[PDB]
């Protein structure tokens, strides 16, 4: 019968020994011992003379596994990816990347982009504009489009890392939404001058409200969008004609999804603000995560935290965390795939193949996390019972 203790530690050496079918085996770590036992056993301390009372076998386990699988007390799952560009204005700008899995300290020196703020970046020979929503493709050699869309010739793109490029959602071209049948007569009963794609205005209590004429109705646009439309094609109008509300209220209203913000676009200076981050967060009970783009002078963590960073030899990012993590990912690989990883305090991810294995390790309720950030971590060996059952020549250290 099972006698309650299948895991032991030599009182003198603190070495681990696991009991398998009446025989002791040295085992590399607690993680491996629990994998083979099928439950998160805690070692019983005994003298070597006690261990010598059982037959001893070869070393078992996963030597590359973390010693154990502790997890930070964690209120909320928070994951942040940060690009820092060194010598942004030089002929040799360099991007460094950090993964932050811990609460942030946000201030005026490093905070979310505001709605009118944007960063011009380069990736693989192409340029993208980064806003609070993600990245938008733009070709800067198209001087007129670029200018109309609020981007000055004084703007210099700076490189983003591959990880940041993957993390930032492609929200579509930085352009005015194309207007079908632009230039053609309106079908809305408006004056002949107001062709499809033209801009008019009506006077309100808050002053002028601008509209664009669409094939299926009229849509409100802000002043910036109105100017951008007219800068591209004014349709022969010196200014947006003033219309009477009696004429306009009768027409179907539509939505024109211009990406241009109300205020003049402010292009952040990378030398001033070398840090660009994508921060992702989700609390237990939440139906959706919330994500935002940060821009500032350094990482959004305390100065004390700025040197608890760890970079793996074969990792791309320096990792900052407040303890271990147990996370659940969902990704199209290319089919919708749910996966689980344990992340050790060193910033290595280890696959947890199924719920049964998680239970063996004493891991429960994995936090939802973004694969875009988590899979940037170095991938260690999968934590499986099959792997842990393997015998080895050499004793644990
Ligand atoms: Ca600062
Ligand atoms: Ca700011």
């Amino acid at each position: 019968p099972h006698m309650g203790t299948s895991l032991f530690t030599d009182r003198a050496t603190n070495q681990l020994y696991v009991l398998l079918s009446g025989q002791l085996h040295p085992v590399y770590n607690l993680t491996s011992a629990r994998l083979v036992l099928g439950n998160p056993a805690n070692p019983a301390t005994v003298k070597s003379s006690e261990l010598s009372k059982l037959p001893m076998g070869q070393t078992v386990g996963i030597p590359g596994a973390p010693y154990a699988t502790p997890v930070s007390a964690g209120s909320t799952s928070i994951w942040t990816l940060c690009d820092t560009v060194a010598r942004a204005d030089s002929t040799s700008p360099v991007v460094q990347t950090a993964v932050i899995a811990m609460p942030l300290e946000i201030d005026a020196s490093i905070d979310p982009l505001q709605s009118h703020e944007a960063v011009l970046v380069s990736y693989q020979g192409e340029t993208w504009i980064v806003t609070t929503k993600g990245r938008h493709a733009i070709d800067l050699t198209d001087r007129a489009l670029t200018s109309s869309m609020g981007i000055p010739v004084t703007a210099r793109p700076t490189p983003i890392s591959e990880g940041m490029f993957n993390a930032l959602p492609d929200m579509g071209p930085w352009q005015l939404p194309p207007i079908p049948a632009a230039g053609a007569p309106n079908s809305l009963g408006l004056p002949d001058d107001l062709v499809i794609g033209s801009v008019f205005q009506i006077h309100t209590d808050k002053g002028p409200q601008y509209y664009v004429v669409l094939p299926d109705g009229i849509a409100q646009v802000n002043a910036t969008t109105a100017a951008a439309l007219r800068a591209t094609q004014a349709h022969g109008l010196v200014a947006p004609p003033a219309m009477v509300p009696s004429l306009v209220v009768r027409i179907a209203e539509r939505v024109y999804p211009s990406p241009l913000p109300d205020e003049p676009l402010k292009i952040v200076s990378r030398p001033q603000d070398p840090a660009l981050c994508w921060s992702w967060q989700r609390s237990a009970g939440d139906q959706s995560p919330q994500s935002t783009v940060l821009s500032g002078r350094h990482l959004p963590i305390s100065p004390s935290a700025m040197n608890m960073g760890i970079k793996q030899i074969h990792g791309t990012a320096t990792v900052y965390l407040d303890g271990g993590k147990f996370v659940a990912l969902q990704s199209p690989d290319p089919r919708y795939t749910e996966s689980m990883y344990y992340i050790d305090p060193q910033g290595v991810r280890y696959g947890v193949p199924n719920a049964e294995t998680a239970k063996s390790l004493g891991l429960s309720s994995p936090q939802n996390a973004p694969w875009e950030i988590v899979r940037l971590l170095v991938d260690g060996p999968v934590l499986s019972k099959d792997a842990a059952l393997l015998e080895h020549d050499t004793l644990p250290a």
